[PDB]
């Protein structure tokens, strides 16, 4: 039968199923939207980012046969679980309904794929990762976030981390790779340092990437969360507090592909992206490619 | 329980259910995308009107209880059956799909609404209506669109109703309403002069909106074409071909109003919609509210 | 001597001195922004508007000699407070914050002028009103805002003025004008009118202006509340949700010049607007010297 | 043959021959266009209007054939003169070659059309008509721009028929309608009164066009001068300093339809037209338009 | 003598002057647009870009002296053919024009530049070249097409190259340089490699960039096809299909230097270029500069 | 207690007081204004450069501390002295105005940053350090900007260094660092070499950028001149006439970082700025965090 174009069909994430979290259904992949920007200090429109990563999806629908002739995400089922309903205001209420919806997905696919939303979606989103034991986070980002009040808040896009290791025990690592810019939070570095979490600054990427892939864990249960501001602006402009010299789109998949051989991959998030402040539309296209090219990743070394 | 927020969700028209054209689906009303704009002339983007039309729409799901505290479309069903899965170029076996998927839609639903695409959809979209008797089309455009041939092409959006015409003896008279501009097809006009049509330029519904409203078909089975482009460019700037001094959101609506009282509604399409030519969004957002409302006057009438 | 070019200087409302809420100043009337925008459900914006107006209004720099060779607002003073420094979500400290802010340039000025952030921002605001007699708000709006709660809370964008009234027994009436919309809250509009509110459909505006103006407050403590969706989206395009067919700049300006000419004006707010909506820039432009046009008027009346 | 798309081709105004200012050759109608936009105070752009005004006149090319079967501007012919070369910066400089470039195209056609560039360019451009015996100008502008000095300057677009009225003293009467604005240079106003110049302010449009069109000369050698602000930026909000409630297109054509029916026009000129503040596009197409239209009505009552 | 800035006279290609394909005119090097992109799978705009590459092209009008002191291109006269007058649709009387114009100016000019459009129109391009013996194509792209059909179309711009082998047994071998992305057409690979085509990836360039230049032909007549999304999305961002990771405008500009210094160049198409997909118009500058430096090199090297 | 977002409060550089030039303060650094881009060939916009820096510096106030825990600017005081008040068009008065501005600054501050503005600035700016002995300008452009004479006039955004050097003799050399493109003016060129001038293309950057530092100046006085479009186009798009293969923002922070290590550092300005070609933001985001970066390098550094 005839396939839609990308302008064509319903925008579900890589044109898969719709299903409702709570559902009788069952899938190896999930997708899980959380509309959620109301938490950055900066420029508002990661709220769109779902919808925009859904569209762009439909350039990156599986399986793939790569230029090599092997063929990745072959059979993987998919299905797209739809938006966690928010309510105005009220983060803590919102915080919950998320958790919720995580561990409903969670329970019913191999891989739940979350699409923020600002980084505070994080924090309710690894609440559902509770029974994960010994659980790793390898995070990409420009900024640490393991602040702990920020602007008169426990719950900005600064403090997803801090809040998540005080609410799971069961947190005992995270590895942040991608850090830059002129201000750093002290007692957030020395927080996380006093922690054992691995900081590896873009400096670190750059001089020797080889490095950082040897600085990654090793058969650990791993959640990744990709905050778009790791990438390079120049890469991926649509986002709110860009800071030059990051990751090219290849240093951060190499970085998500070898942590993707090497550990149990429990889930990913993709937050921070704002598609209304890049026109030329690319940030979401190269970020939903993103994603699906860890997936191939994931399903063709896991154990 | 909690409703999503426009921003939230999978956006299919008026959120209704996703259904299959020619699935076991029944609803008073159900929408079908024709994402198609290699017909225009010049600026294209329609391609994207379908989608742009269910995201605006997710700010009017009905039902609808207005200033006055009474209610419309209560219990009236809706269904979106997608959109015709068109080929790449290929007009023709472009035209024969959706021509298919209208008659299925058709035959499942009251009222059927159409989202273009650029206006040769018209021309496909009407032969699935070949056997109404003594078929009627209220058409807003500030184009007459009753061209034979155009850049040596049968299949333009300036062809589509003297396409239709030639295809569908049962199509009895249009009704072209907001007609303005300096150039005119002279063969086209003297074409639908001789088929008994009607044709109102924007003028005379400014002279006198009453009088208008009074050439309008009556007790007829009537199919409604909406070419945003009848409408102010000050109101809908995103489209290929803009106009001055067009209708306005009032003027146009009602017309449909109008026309919906006093006749038997068989469907409805709006075309030329380009978003991309409206950063301002205001352009979809208004008529995919155009849409909903005109649904409104039509169920508010029904025999 | 000389004088900068709109592009010069730095952007302060009016031009004006730049003062401290709580600082050692008087003036006859003194800005004040709110760049909150979290209690929207749609499009976010409008955190940016108090800066886009300042922009804006150095296009309307006071005193005013008009073509007839009068002169208006000669020898008013102007001061810009800055903005209310708001922490990141915590809506309850934010109103708190706000409610301070404007008390204290309320008593430092004769006519205060509040530029939003979405419409949430008017119940903090009118706190500051408190020892107001008999206050009376003139409101410009496509919606009610009327509304007890919204998406699981009561500090939406559509309920800042339920959440006043309740605050404010001295908040008598409220005069709304430019309602229109396929969607109103039954229960908010019934309740509105069971307190005497005086509800004007955008239709009456138009059916009979001076009709309208005749139902305006006389000899009253009359506090503006102007939300720009209140003007039609052809005129100011940029705000979160646009509604067809709406108040032209003439016609909202005549609305407020009337009830400038006969009251006692205590205060005003500028509300919705959304800069990142309209890149022509011309929703600022306009609103910013709708402000300033609007002083004029309050002072030319002043007893 | 077969005719380019609107998108294809060499955009040359109305799609004419390209010639040189000083060349050989003869035609009714001359385009030339003039890139200076360094003279206005404050928003860039109008150097590229006349780049845009030529593409978008692909969407006009002439003649033209009516609703009515009338067809205008059958056998003129038109002339593309290209652009005056400009320096960077020395606006004196600038003055004389637009002067000559004027002169040049003037004796080369009937009616010359200027593509402006700021309202500056009038002055340089007027100088070329020095041998016009009691020449009048139709302006249609938000704006009198008969200002002495501003910002320091003789040259600014504030002044261009100050200017003009001072080095040509067979310009004897200037009529400006569309005036309005918070602000109006008082010693510019009583200049233009005391040489018994015309205003009409947009008030007086509003209340009373025939009053209007019958202050317009009749029997006399006119130049029309077209600032784009002088329509309502709904309209066409591609201008630098844009003024609500102004002109509609409508309004716009019917002033300059009637002054193209009574009188000998020597020239036209369309100025502060600002593509890059109109991502709609609208703006150019608009005003192309009007420059066509505006023709058609002048040849078709040629004596 | 005085010249025009970039924003200043009629946008020709390299300011070249105009002339007709089947006019009488000789130049060393001729430009022709191809305004075509229906043919494309995902987001239109190539249309636009023959008439953005002129008016960026007079950032770069010839000849070039470098800071060394040579000059390029010293006595180089080129031409402008104007754009191909295409249909409406009809994708075969499209293909029919396109080749005949290109025919006609190939045999006006030594080195033909052809202005995208949207890859297909690269094959009725190369129809005009079946006289030259043993054609090489040297192709910067980030995709192989060489697709035979996709969505049920035989002509869409994944096709070109396939189209060309199959109706010019001249066209040997295809050196396409540049191929990344997660999808690639199995029989598509199959049958380049089966002609004996050379497929270097974007990885090869990344890893030994000599050996990919010791890979391009030599002592061969060249055919030049850079499709603008063969450069990296950073650099390059206007295109439909942008891919992550690829070539530098230094890398993309050595590879054609160093295949214009060993080979007979005999024309070059420059395709997918989406002016509305980069409002910072960046694109289109530096792919305007990439035709002008590969011609350059071209001459520099001409027996 | 607290602190704005970056989208509250006035925006004023680095969130600095304001002070008048010739008012009673003293500042170890002090901003200004120049709002003139009326001197450039191309693409306008710099005019709003000093307003979109400001805003952007809301981002990057002092102190900083550093992922290493250590804090620079600790304590070193800033101040903002408005915009030089320029006239319309009035070159040399706006070159007057400039000069006086800047020297009653410097006579106020350690370290002047000079925000532009089009590069022509640069000249008047110089002006103001005529006192100061062998004046040393390390300047990053794509361009030498040494030319005597462009498009007739003196004063272009392409001569500014040279008008310097022979209106100061004290200004002994300049090296410039990232020249790229296909066109020099050899009479600039020549005229540079002649005087001494270090001229470093973007290649010697590429091929050894430890070679490049070794060619700065050590133990002068230095003036840095940045012209962003020294930048990579990927990085920075938003400048008036972009260049490919350009500085990474690291790059251009290593040279200027190198400069300040050793070198009394007598000023600063960032000119060519472009906010309205960037819609992505990160431009203005990214080169306010340059300058102040640079600060953080001078101050670290102090004799
Ligand atoms: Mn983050
Ligand atoms: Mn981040
Ligand atoms: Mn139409
Ligand atoms: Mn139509
Ligand atoms: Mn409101
Ligand atoms: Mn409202
Ligand atoms: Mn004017
Ligand atoms: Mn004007
Ligand atoms: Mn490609
Ligand atoms: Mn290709
Ligand atoms: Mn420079
Ligand atoms: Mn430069």
């Amino acid at each position: 039968g005839p396939a839609h174009l990308p302008y064509g069909g319903i925008p579900t994430f890589a044109r898969a199923p719709l299903v409702q979290p709570d559902g009788d259904w069952q899938a190896d992949v999930a997708a899980l939207g959380v509309p959620f920007d109301i938490a950055l200090g900066f420029r508002p429109g990661a709220r769109f980012a779902p919808r925009a990563l859904r569209e762009a999806s439909l350039r990156s629908v599986p399986p793939f046969t790569g230029l090599d002739g092997k063929t990745r995400l072959q059979g993987v089922t998919f299905a797209d679980a739809g938006d966690v309903i928010l309510p105005s205001l009220e983060p803590q209420l919102a915080h919950d309904r998320i958790t919720e919806a995580a561990r409903q997905v969670r329970g019913r696919c191999r891989v739940p794929v979350f699409l923020g939303g600002d980084h505070s979606v994080s924090y309710p989103l690894l609440r559902a990762f509770a029974d994960v034991p010994d659980l790793h986070v390898v995070q990409l980002d420009a900024h640490l976030d393991f602040t702990d009040t920020r602007n008169d808040t426990k719950w900005s896009n600064s403090s997803p981390f801090r809040r998540a290791c005080e609410a799971l025990p069961n947190l005992v690592h995270i590895t942040t790779v991608g850090l830059r810019g002129l201000r750093f939070d002290p007692e957030a570095v020395a927080a996380a340092r006093a922690r054992g979490h691995t900081i590896i600054p873009m400096d670190d990427v750059t001089a020797d990437l080889a490095g950082v892939l040897a600085q990654l864990p090793r058969g650990q249960n791993v959640y990744f969360s990709v905050d778009v501001d790791g990438f390079d602006p120049a890469v991926i402009p649509g986002t709110s507090s860009p800071e030059p010299d990051g990751l090219t789109y290849a240093q951060g998949m190499k970085i998500l592909a070898a942590a993707a051989a090497n550990n149990t991959v429990v889930g990913l998030d993709l937050v921070e992206l704002a598609p209304n402040l890049d026109p030329t539309g690319r940030s979401e296209l190269l970020m939903a490619r993103l994603v699906m090219e860890t997936l191939c990743e994931v399903f063709d070394h896991v154990l």
